């Protein structure tokens, strides 16, 4: 029971990549994780009323296998024709402040969830609208790719916990 | 023991380490414990030896702020920036030509990589490297100068909390 929190949940390279340049995640889909252990998925997804994502993030999630979330989902694109059926979601195109409200409103007072990529993550950082980042690292570094929070950012240490093979770690909005 | 070679180090959290105006800044007031896990402390008493870029080893000349008495061997086709100040032996070249006798001045205890990102991986891509530790920082930098750049593989070992900063530890494949 919190007001709604706006959350920055992603898996990175230890050295700050999402994403590889060969545009794929292999280097993260075989490694051990426990989904409910600490900052583990199934006790996050639980606290989650809302997704919100780019236009990147959400074709990832449309062609490869078949993710299925029970939260509605928006899309930050200037391309609707994007949308697939198996994942269908509400296209907004803009600046994130005016979409906002909106996210908070559809979460049913549970958090929303800033699925990625860093770019959309740091648009709601200059908006002054994330109160907490969690990254898990994976034991691998990756050198170049689509980099997990793009610009310059100053946050509170929570804690951080080994999660399988990755290191877990949350900051929080400084007050 | 074995001798182990270890790259220790600072980075922002999104994997930065110099920053784009050449400076550690966003580093110097931030709250750490010397003693606590992965603590510079614990850390220092374990190794023998230090080898560094030549642009590390400029800022430690430089900010002459800090000490050690290991003996060091720097990274450098410039062997004039050597201070009496702060010793050391200059090498070029092919790192893993210089690592048998790193190993043999380590004493028995480890060799300690103290950066830059690019040495680190001169070293991780002739397979030296055991062991790598890095304190993340609680802010990002968007660009500067990278943790590690290249592709590598490794085991997770464990991570701590030391003041501000994320400690973690990571180990070569065996
Ligand atoms: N680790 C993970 O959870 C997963 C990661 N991947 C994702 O693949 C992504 C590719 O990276 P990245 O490029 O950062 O991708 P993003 O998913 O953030 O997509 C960015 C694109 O979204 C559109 N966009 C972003 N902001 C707006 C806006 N405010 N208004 C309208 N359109 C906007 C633009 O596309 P356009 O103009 O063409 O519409 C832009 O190129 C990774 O970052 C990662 O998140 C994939 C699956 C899972
Ligand atoms: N650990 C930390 O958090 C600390 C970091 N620093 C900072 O780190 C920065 C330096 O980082 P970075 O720029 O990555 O540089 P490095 O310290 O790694 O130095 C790179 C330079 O060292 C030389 N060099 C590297 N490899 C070899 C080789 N095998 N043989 C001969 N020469 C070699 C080259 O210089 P050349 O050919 O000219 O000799 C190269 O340009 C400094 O700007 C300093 O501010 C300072 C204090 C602490
Ligand atoms: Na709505």
């Amino acid at each position: 029971s919190h007001m709604v929190k706006t959350v920055y949940y992603t898996a990175s390279s230890l050295d700050g990549y999402i994403v590889d340049e060969n545009q794929s995640l292999d280097w993260l889909t075989s490694r051990d994780i426990t989904p409910d252990g600490p900052f583990g998925y199934e006790q996050f997804i639980e606290t989650i009323g809302v997704l919100v994502m780019g236009a990147s993030t959400y074709e990832w999630v449309v062609e490869h296998g078949d993710w299925s979330y029970d939260q509605p989902a928006w899309v930050l694109t200037h391309r609707p024709e994007i949308a697939a059926e198996s994942h269908p979601m509400q296209v907004f195109s803009g600046d994130v402040a005016e979409l906002h409200p909106e996210l908070v409103a559809a979460a049913g007072g549970k958090d929303v969830w800033v699925v990625g990529g860093g770019d959309v993550a740091a648009q709601f950082v200059a908006a002054d609208l994330i109160d907490e980042i969690i990254v898990s690292y994976a034991p691998c570094t990756l050198g170049v790719g689509s980099r997990v929070l793009p610009m310059r950012s100053e946050w509170v240490l929570d804690d951080c916990a080994r999660n399988g093979d990755f290191v877990c770690a949350r900051w929080k909005r400084p007050v």
